[PDB]
DNA sequence: AATTCGCAGTTCGCG
DNA sequence: CGCGAACTGCG
């Protein structure tokens, strides 16, 4: 199995190390054989031997070309011929490409910007993460000692704490009785001995939640202080923290650091990331948080360490059971993607397709488009028109069906041979016609990515198919994860044609891709109406809502079973429509925000308050309330009732204050702010007393009694105590719990006034 | 740093 | 000073 692959300089030249388990054995492979290269297209071949000539300079060296060939090679599917410039170091690259680029005799460069380590991974066939290897783990996690106004890492490391299968064991420098603590002297000693657990434990991964933001250079700067070779690496080498723009990213050689925190926030939506509200969301179950002050209090008057020491050995435990949850799945999405889980692990859509299809693209000799540079990324500003949205037919329904497309944009991809490489070529015997934009593709050769999607979506058939089979609980999973990475992948393919930073970026296959989709929703509910009778109630691009308004439940169901025969057989290729449920009862408020209850009670909401972090509990839980009053019961007595009831609770503040909180995601550096709503006001106070707040962070804030802007009386709800502050009582009426409900209640006659 | 589609709370500036 | 537009966030 391969883990990753890096390289090192030895006497001026590149060696390849590829970072193996095979057989319960670490193994380091080296390849000394591999040469850096990029591609260069010229006006004339006579001009390779004055570019062959050029030089560049690389702090010292001079920097040369090694050597060139020519080579034949496909352009989005058409002949090309282009100079492979090869060198002898991969950081001569970077040196001397503008240079070879900006001569007046060279057209183009290509694939100048392919880190050494992956192009290596790409041209060599391999695939990290394959076959049976079990890989140990252990996670850890670090207290400290925390004082408002400091700088970063002044305060000492207070425990480390550290979880693997045989337990979880806390190192700190104070005596604290408990048998799964430690105790050390000092806390370089602390430090020392767990750079021994890891050595001795000698895991494939370690497991942190932040690590790569907060945990590592906490302790870098603390060896750095005390004077330690923090040795972490299977080549001895220290943690090495790279920039990753806005943040950091830690890299431990020979092993794989997991840092959670990025794959959580990109696998599931919650309402905010504490390690506490990660383990309950995921586990069910509770995990008390312990605040700094906390710490720090019971550290400088040793009183409940105990207290503190449970908590640090909790994080590693709940560390390393998420690490057991989620690592099995990115190591599916390396492999399907084909790069290290390090690299997977902390990678965005845009970046993980285009990895994909540079691989796909070096196995089919397809020469890779570059990147845009500015003038190209403004030139890409231009937006399209998107799916199809009816207005829906507002209120309370009964008896409906949903019907929806079976991967309507894969299939139109697939079925109309969407590609760059296929849009409006010229000489071919047969082409499909996008409707109202126009467009042409080729059908008479699949093009490079409907090709890509058909292998995709046959292999992840294949799965489920061996899934149902197989006789290895392992094996099933491993295969569930991998289906359901397919299915991601392919499904990223229409908005990656749209992405203006994509190499393979066309406007004109996505907005071919929608305006199919329009056309086939559009023409689906104009069938069902006409020749069936239906009523559409609510359609949002790639399926709709219908009932048949005097039928009853069993003459819905078939006269839709009935359409659905009809329609896909006038439907072609991969189009399918299908049946996706009956619900009893339906409420349909806006575009995107509805509720449907199926027959055996369970309802589903769609874009209400109720999904949203940015609405407190007591609103949200109000309007589920309502929704099953009305859709389980039929009772909008009961619904108003209810309102009315939590209106006084709130009045008589009789509400926890933990249902009052509003969490919203920082989404910019603070001076970005043209406006500063109620969040960015809270986020600006608290980054004036020192606090670290960067994109992504959530302000969790509760609205204090008082009046004017709401910004101002925001406090952060860990700052709430309900001894000195007094929750607005009217606001969570007026402007959360009322405008959840009002606009559900409103279609029975209701006004906000009568709900107070 | 996948797309376009959509709703709605907060703040503020304008007649 | 009530209203709407801008800003903003998150489905």
């Amino acid at each position: 199995m391969i883990l990753d692959t890096d390289y090192i300089t030895e006497d001026g030249k590149p060696v390849i190390r590829i970072f193996k388990k095979e057989n319960g054995e670490f193994k380091i492979e080296y390849d000394r054989t591999f040469e850096p290269y990029f591609y260069a297209l010229l006006k004339d071949d006579s001009a390779i031997e004055e570019v062959k000539k050029i030089t560049a300079e690389r702090h010292g060296t001079v920097v040369t070309v090694k050597r060139v060939e020519k080579v034949q090679k496909k352009f989005l599917g058409r002949p090309v011929e282009v100079w492979k410039l090869y060198f002898t170091h991969p950081q001569d690259v970077p040196a001397i490409r503008d240079k070879i680029r900006e001569h007046p005799a060279v057209i183009d460069i290509y694939e100048y910007d392919i880190p050494f380590a992956k192009r290596y991974l790409i041209d060599k066939g391999l695939v990290p993460m394959e076959g049976d290897e079990e890989l140990k783990m252990l996670a850890f996690a670090i207290a400290t000692l925390y004082h408002e106004g400091e700088e970063f890492a002044e305060g000492p490391i207070l425990m480390i704490s550290y979880a693997d299968e045989e337990g979880a064991r806390v190192i700190t420098w104070k005596n604290v009785d408990l048998p799964y603590v430690d105790v050390v002297s000092t806390e370089r000693e602390m430090i020392k001995r767990f750079l021994r657990v890891v050595k001795e434990k000698d895991p494939d991964v370690l497991i942190t939640y932040n690590g790569d933001n907060f945990d590592f250079a906490y302790l870098k700067k603390r060896c750095e202080k005390l004077g330690i070779n923090f040795a972490l690496g299977r080549d001895g080498s220290e943690p090495k923290i790279q920039r990753m723009g806005d943040r950091f990213a830690v890299e431990v050689k020979g092993r794989i650091h997991f840092d959670l925190y990025p794959v959580i926030r990109r696998t599931i939506n919650l309402p905010t990331y504490t390690l506490e509200a990660v383990y309950e969301a995921v586990f069910g179950q509770p995990k008390e948080k312990v605040y700094a002050e906390e710490i720090t209090t019971a550290w400088e008057t040793g009183e409940n360490l105990e207290r503190v020491a449970r908590y640090s050995m909790e994080d590693a435990k709940v560390t390393y059971e998420l690490g057991k949850e989620f690592l099995p799945m990115e190591a599916q999405l390396s492999r399907l993607i084909g790069q290290s889980l390090w690299d997977v692990s902390r990678s965005s859509t845009g970046n993980l397709v285009e990895w994909f299809l540079l691989r796909k693209a070096y196995e089919r000799n397809e020469l890779a488009p570059n990147k845009p540079d500015e003038k190209e990324l403004a030139r890409r500003r231009q937006s399209y028109e998107g799916g199809y949205v009816k207005e829906p037919e507002r209120g309370l329904w009964e008896n409906i069906v949903y019907l929806d497309f079976r991967s309507l944009y894969p299939s139109i991809i697939i079925t109309h041979n969407v590609s760059p490489d296929t849009l409006n070529r010229e000489g071919c015997k047969e082409y499909d016609v996008a409707p109202q934009v126009g467009h042409r593709f080729c059908k008479d050769f699949p093009g490079f990515i409907p090709s890509l999607l058909g292998d995709l979506l046959e292999e992840r058939q294949k799965i489920k198919k061996k899934m149902k089979a197989t006789i290895d609980p392992i094996e099933r999973k491993l295969l569930d994860y991998r289906q359901r990475r397919i299915k991601i992948l392919a499904n990223s393919y229409y908005g990656y044609y749209g992405y203006a930073r994509a190499r393979w970026y066309c406007k004109e296959c996505a907005e071919s891709v929608t305006a199919w989709g329009r056309e086939y929703i559009t023409m689906t509910i104009k069938e069902i109406e006409e020749k069936y009778g239906f009523k559409v109630i609510y359609s949002d691009t790639d399926g709709f809502f219908a009932t048949i308004p005097g039928a009853d439940a069993e003459t819905v169901k078939k006269k839709a079973m009935e359409f659905l025969k009809y329609i896909n057989a006038k439907l072609p290729g991969a189009l399918e429509l299908e049946y996706e449920g009956f619900y009893k009862r339906g409420f349909f408020v806006t575009k995107k925000k509805y509720a449907v209850i199926d027959e055996e009670g369970k309802i589903t909401t769609r874009g209400l308050e109720i999904v949203r972090r940015d609405w407190s509990e007591i609103a949200k839980e109000t309007q589920a309330r309502v929704l099953e009053a009305l859709l389980k019961d039929g009772d909008v007595e009961k619904a108003v009732r209810i309102v009315k009831e939590v209106t006084e609770k709130l009045s008589k503040y009789e509400v926890p204050p933990e249902k009052l909180v509003i969490h919203i995601q920082i989404t910019r550096d603070l001076k970005d702010y043209k406006a500063t709503g109620p969040h960015v006001a809270v986020a600006k106070r608290l980054a004036a007393r020192g606090v670290k707040i960067r994109p992504g962070t959530v302000i969790s804030y509760i609205v204090l009694k008082g009046s004017g802007r709401i910004g101002d009386r925001a406090i952060p709800f860990d700052e709430f105590d309900p001894t000195k502050h007094k929750y607005d009582a009217e606001y969570y009426i007026e402007n959360q719990v009322l405008p959840a409900v009002e606009r559900i209640l409103r279609a029975f006659g209701y006004r906000k006034e009568d709900l107070r």
